[PDB]
């Protein structure tokens, strides 16, 4: 009996073993757009992708992961609210089961079809499992989709899907560019908070680009045919995989953008 997106073991049931899960600083949180406040101090945000070596995709039960070579220097976030340099070292999305749900953020309490989430580490911490004990330890860049035109950049991820259907499947997912998974405004917001899956640990700068990238229908149907289950037990799908907003309590979103 494992944490999930189920009726027996959903969001709601993670406190139970994940006792932080009513904390101080959760995430996703509601972003009220007429609330955020400016701040004119922020710095550009710098993504340096150039360099960036994707390794192999992996189903593990919640989502898929893409992973990152994260042994160099070699793809970081820098700038905007962060001090100091922060890794890649992997990708994964939320989703849901129509289009009307699937982030976690949500906007003015708009739902996006799905969310993107690049995870990067603090290099002051050495490797990825000490930073998320530190309150500055990781920094994730939420972009949300919508449903519209395809996205090019998205197509090789999407194709390589049939090869991890269920629990516990890698392949082999090489020269993948996280680029293409970009919009062209790096105009963000920013506030302290969660991982958004068990753990559930208070580790994270959320920066969270207000420009969605638009995804086909036949793209988002795709991540629908993944499975929570592993290999030969009864099919459920992987969809729905968003935890809902939670309290904002003591903190303030920031808009790097007028
Ligand atoms: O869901 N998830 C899992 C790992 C991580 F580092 C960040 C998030 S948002
Ligand atoms: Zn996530």
């Amino acid at each position: 009996h494992h944490w999930g997106y189920g009726k027996h073991n959903g969001p709601e049931h993670w406190h139970k073993d994940f006792p932080i899960a009513k904390g101080e600083r959760q995430s996703p949180v509601d972003i009220d757009t007429h609330t955020a406040k400016y701040d004119p101090s922020l710095k550009p945000l710098s993504v340096s992708y150039d360099q960036a070596t994707s390794l192999r995709i992996l189903n593990n039960g919640h989502a898929f992961n893409v992973e990152f070579d994260d042994s160099q220097d070699k793809a970081v976030l820098k700038g905007g609210p962060l001090d100091g340099t922060y890794r890649l070292i992997q990708f994964h999305f939320h989703w849901g089961s129509l289009d009307g749900q699937g982030s976690e953020h949500t906007v003015d309490k708009k739902k996006y079809a799905a969310e993107l989430h690049l995870v990067h580490w603090n290099t002051k911490y050495g490797d990825f499992g000490k930073a998320v004990q530190q309150p500055d330890g990781l920094a994730v860049l939420g972009i949300f989709l919508k449903v519209g035109s395809a996205k090019p950049g998205l197509q090789k991820v999407v194709d390589v899907l049939d090869s991890i259907k269920t629990k516990g499947k890698s392949a082999d997912f090489t020269n993948f560019d996280p680029r293409g998974l970009l919009p062209e405004s790096l105009d963000y917001w920013t506030y302290p908070g969660s991982l958004t899956t068990p753990p559930l640990l208070e580790c994270v700068t959320w920066i969270v680009l207000k420009e969605p990238i638009s995804v086909s229908s036949e793209q988002v149907l795709k991540f629908r045919k993944l499975n929570f289950n592993g290999e030969g037990e009864p099919e459920e799908l992987m969809v729905d995989n968003w935890r809902p907003a939670q309290p904002l309590k003591n903190r303030q979103i920031k808009a790097s953008f007028k």
